C-alpha cells in the first residue's frame, strides 16, 4: 500500500517512529512511503530511511513549499504549517490513485487492510468521525455542513487520489478559506470538511482511536450509520495522540503511549539530536 506523511525537519524523528510503527503491523505487505517534506534536513532525511525496511529503499521524500500555505490561519500552537501541505497531494503524488494519509502523531497497533481495501466509489476519500467536533454544540454547521453530514478527523485519510487529480485542490481550499476564514477553528480539517462534505466515506473508528473515542468508552445522533462508524471495532488498529499531548512529551496520560517509546527504542539508528527528541 502507498502510505503520505507530511513533516517539517521539527517531526522528522517523530515521522520515523510512526512509519516504523506502520512496517511493524504489516510484516508481509509492501509498505510505500511518500514524504510530503516541508523542509527536513539530508541528515534527517537519511536517519529516517536509515530506521526503515531495506534501508529505505521504500520511501520517497516530496519537497513542498511551506509558503505556498502562508495566507491560511495557524491558531492552534502545537501545529505547524506543515499542516496544509496534505492538500497539494493530487499535485505532489502522480503514480498512486489511492494512498493512505497519517498524520505523524499516530501509532498503528493493527492491520490497515481493511481501511486500505475499502472502495471510495467517487467519493473524495473516507475518513473516521471526529467525536470531539460532532458533540460541539453549533460548529459543524457554522462552516456550512448539514446534522446529518459527520464532521471527520483528518489524521487518518484514504484519499481517491485520481478523482483529486481532476479537480484544483489548493484553488478550492483557498476559495473556502476566503469564506470561511473568520469562523474556521480547525484549519485545514475544515477545509477537507467544507470542500468534501456530502462525498465522505466513513471508516470505523478502529482507523483512528483519539482521546475522545477513548473517553467515550452519551451518543450524538441515532442514525445507525452514524453508531455503527463510531463505536470502535477492537482492536485499535490506529492510535491519533490528536491534541496537545503527544506520546513524545512529558506524563502523557493518553493510552497506548508506552508503544511510542518502545518503538523508539528499538531504532537502528538514532542521531545525537534525536536524542533528546526521543
Ligand atoms: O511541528 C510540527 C507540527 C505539526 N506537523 C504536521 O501537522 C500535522 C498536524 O498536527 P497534529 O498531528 O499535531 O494535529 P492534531 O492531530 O492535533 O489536529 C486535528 O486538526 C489538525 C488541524 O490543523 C490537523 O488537521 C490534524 O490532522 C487533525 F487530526 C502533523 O501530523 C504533522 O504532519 C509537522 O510536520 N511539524
Ligand atoms: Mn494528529
Amino acid at each position: 500500500m502507498d502510505i503520505v506523511f507530511a513533516a517539517d525537519d521539527n517531526y522528522a524523528a517523530y515521522l520515523c517512529v510512526a512509519a516504523k510503527s506502520v512496517e511493524a503491523a504489516h510484516p508481509d505487505t509492501e509498505i510505500r512511503f511518500h514524504v510530503l517534506d516541508a523542509g527536513i534536513s539530508e541528515a534527517n532525511r537519511a536517519a529516517v530511511a536509515a530506521n526503515l525496511r531495506g534501508g529505505g529503499g521504500n520511501i520517497r521524500f516530496i519537497d513542498v513549499n511551506p509558503e505556498d500555505f502562508a495566507g491560511f490561519p495557524l491558531n492552534i500552537r502545537h501545529i505547524s504549517i506543515t499542516t496544509y501541505a496534505r492538500l497539494k497531494l493530487g499535485e505532489y503524488i502522480a503514480d498512486c490513485d489511492k494512498v493512505l494519509y497519517l498524520d505523524i502523531d499516530v501509532l498503528v497497533r493493527d492491520s490497515l487492510t481493511p481501511l486500505w481495501d475499502t472502495d471510495l466509489g467517487d467519493n473524495w476519500l473516507g475518513a473516521s468521525i471526529d467525536l470531539f467536533v460532532e458533540r460541539q454544540e453549533g460548529y459543524k454547521q457554522k462552516i456550512g455542513m448539514a446534522d446529518g453530514e459527520y464532521y471527520f478527523n483528518a489524521g487518518v485519510l484514504l484519499i481517491n487520489l485520481k478523482k483529486w487529480r481532476r479537480h484544483d485542490i489548493f484553488k478550492m481550499s483557498s476559495e473556502w478559506v476566503e469564506q470561511y476564514k473568520d469562523v474556521m477553528q480547525y484549519q485545514d480539517q475544515d477545509i477537507l470538511n467544507g470542500l468534501f462534505k456530502g462525498g465522505v466515506c466513513y471508516a470505523n473508528s478502529r482507523f483512528n482511536f483519539m482521546p475522545t473515542n477513548y473517553a467515550f468508552m452519551a451518543s450524538r445522533h441515532t442514525d445507525p450509520l452514524y453508531r455503527d462508524r463510531t463505536n470502535t471495532v477492537m482492536p485499535v488498529a490506529v492510535s491519533h495522540y490528536c491534541g496537545p499531548a503527544k506520546p513524545w512529551h512529558r506524563d502523557c496520560t493518553a493510552w497506548g503511549a508506552e508503544r511510542f517509546t518502545e518503538l523508539a527504542g528499538s531504532l537502528t539508528t538514532v542521531p545525537e539530536e534525536w536524542r533528546g527528541k526521543l
